[PDB]
């Protein structure tokens, strides 16, 4: 009965995971365009997406609730839904475990199925160990921590490419390598300066940002990339973008895959 949307992909998929989606005192009736899974997210009309949302489009879905990533935005479209009577209830984005089990626990207080909640922490917690101690077993590549670039270009009009406190560096280092790009935080364009300073000798980067441009050799055609290891090996890695940088329930396989992925294209 209770009117919610939900902007954060990783928000929606533990909304549907724990059977808040359809309750009777809570509705799913909207999302983001990042909520693709599960199949039930597809479904909910879309507000717009993340980190460029309208208050229009927000409020012409007539919510009651917004549960929202810390990094929607921008700023004053957040505002004006909270001027709108909406309630909005906001989660961080520190891109550690900490900030999934405030996703799995805050997301069920807020839709009242805190039981459910408990359960998937629980279950959370033990796949969480088992992919730590799966990359704590073998160094992706079988030698020293392979040096992985991240390509950020979801729509293909703009290279850009990772530095720290971004899900990219986090999931980088979760999965045992070491992010190839070192001394600044969030994202710079990427240039060819980039890549020879980076020297990376992977280049990681999300289906869709893959799909976007025309697969593998149009990226590696990009310039910059011959002067590099990972240019020369032509050694690309690509998982969904959601999956790999949400920060949601699905972390530990997310880490594990990329683990494996990373392996493989160093073998
Ligand atoms: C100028 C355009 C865009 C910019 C600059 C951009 C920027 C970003 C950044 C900074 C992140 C976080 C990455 C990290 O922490 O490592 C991200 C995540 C993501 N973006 Fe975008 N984005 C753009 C367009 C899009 C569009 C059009 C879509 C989907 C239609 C998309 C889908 C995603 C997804 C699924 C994620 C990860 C999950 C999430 O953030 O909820 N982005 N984006």
């Amino acid at each position: 009965s209770k009117r919610v949307i939900v902007i954060g992909g990783a928000l929606a998929e533990t909304a549907f995971a724990l059977g808040g989606a359809e309750t009777p005192r809570y509705r799913l009736v909207g999302a983001d365009t990042t909520c693709t899974y599960p199949d039930a997210a597809k479904r909910l009309p879309k507000v717009g997406y993340q980190r460029a949302l309208s208050a229009e489009g927000l409020l012409s879905l007539r919510p009651d609730l917004v549960l929202a990533s810390a990094e929607a935005g921008p700023p004053t479209a957040i505002a004006q839904v909270k001027g709108a009577g909406v309630t909005v209830t906001t989660f961080d984005e520190r891109h550690d475990v900490e900030s999934v089990r405030a996703k799995i626990t805050g997301v069920a207080q807020a839709l009242d199925v805190r039981d459910a909640g408990a359960a998937l922490l629980q279950r959370f917690d033990r796949d969480w160990q088992a992919a730590r101690d799966a990359v704590a077993a073998r160094v992706p590549g079988g030698a020293q921590p392979p040096r992985v670039l991240f390509v950020l270009n979801h729509t293909g009009t703009q290279a850009l490419v990772a530095g720290q406190r971004t899900a990219a560096d986090a999931m980088i280092r979760y999965a045992g390598a070491r992010n190839a790009m070192q001394g600044f935080d969030h994202y710079k364009p990427l240039t060819t300066e980039a890549l020879a300073a980076a020297a990376p000798d992977v280049v990681l980067i999300s289906d869709e940002g893959l799909a976007a441009v025309g697969g593998h050799a149009a990226l590696l055609a990009t310039p910059g990339f011959g002067a590099t290891p990972a240019g020369r090996a032509r050694r690309v890695v690509s998982l969904d973008a959601l999956f790999l940088l949400g920060f949601g329930p699905r972390l530990p396989l997310a880490v594990t895959t990329l683990h494996r992925r990373l392996s493989d294209a160093l073998a």
